[PDB]
């Protein structure tokens, strides 16, 4: 359950996840799309669930895929605030995943996003120390959907 | 029609905004659930559009009246952020517009929320000259609607 992801989430982990949003969060536009495009380059399967967004290869040029990946980032931020607080971590993780099960994203399709998070870490000098921290936050996410 | 809205947001109204967010920002729980229940308490009908959140009359106790409440401050720790750059802010509002539209919320309906903002800020002593700031950032969500 979500309640036991939460669980997950000890001490050093939320460290971590506070130090690496530190400098992730500092350039939400840059690093919202970087995200987002590395998602649509590593898993072309999944552009299907974003026909809206039109021509996602046009990257910051296009209007509605730059709108997306920077509200993207303010999902991130809002989780990482909610860190000291187990339950409100999890009513805005479920209230998060509300939308995603409408779009019927299912908990592995969600996971895919841990690739491009991975890279977007490492090119800011983050190893897979952080890129398992953030495994376990997305892993809470992944037990709601 | 988004950026002419977005023009009224002058270099003061802007700045006004920033300042009462600074407080207003500072506790999302509290003023979030704070915002959404005085939408409720001084509009009731708008309550037909959560049926979803169960007994709204719960308030903080609510996690899923929570959870809403507290998601709602990080679209305007958003809005806030892009005030700066005129084609972030409009990409952002319409980004965000997109599923208020779906679930049918006129603009004159959204515009309900200035009266609990006008309330919300006087409690934290901002006067009228910050509620209008806020009802023209609110003008330009209404202009995506
Ligand atoms: C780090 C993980 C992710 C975060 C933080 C995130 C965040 C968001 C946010 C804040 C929204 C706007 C609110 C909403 O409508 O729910 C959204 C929309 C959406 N998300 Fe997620 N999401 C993530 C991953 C994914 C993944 C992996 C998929 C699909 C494979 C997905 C598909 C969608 C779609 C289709 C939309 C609507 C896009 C549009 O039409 O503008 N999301 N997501
Ligand atoms: C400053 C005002 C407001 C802000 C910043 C705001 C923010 C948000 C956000 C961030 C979400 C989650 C993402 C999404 O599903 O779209 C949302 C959901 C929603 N909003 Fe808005 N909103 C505002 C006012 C309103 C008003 C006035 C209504 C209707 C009278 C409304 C009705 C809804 C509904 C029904 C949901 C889904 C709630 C749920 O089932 O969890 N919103 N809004």
């Amino acid at each position: 359950s979500v309640y036991d992801a939460a669980a997950q989430l000890t001490a050093d982990v939320k460290k971590d996840l506070r130090d690496s949003w530190k400098v992730i969060g500092s350039d939400k536009k840059g690093n919202g799309v970087a995200l987002v495009t590395t998602l649509f380059a590593d898993n072309q399967e999944t552009i299907g669930y974003f026909k809206r967004l039109g021509d996602v290869s046009q990257g910051m040029a296009n209007d509605k895929l730059r709108g997306h990946s920077i509200t993207l980032m303010y999902a991130l931020q809002n989780f990482i605030d909610q860190l000291d607080n187990p339950d409100d971590l999890v009513c805005v993780v479920e209230k998060f995943a509300v939308n995603h099960i409408t779009r019927k994203i299912s908990a592995a399709e969600f996971g895919k996003i841990n690739g491009p998070i991975k890279k977007v870490l490492a090119s800011k000098n983050f190893g897979d120390k952080y890129a398992n921290a953030w495994a376990k936050l997305v892993a809470v996410v992944q037990a709601a959907l």
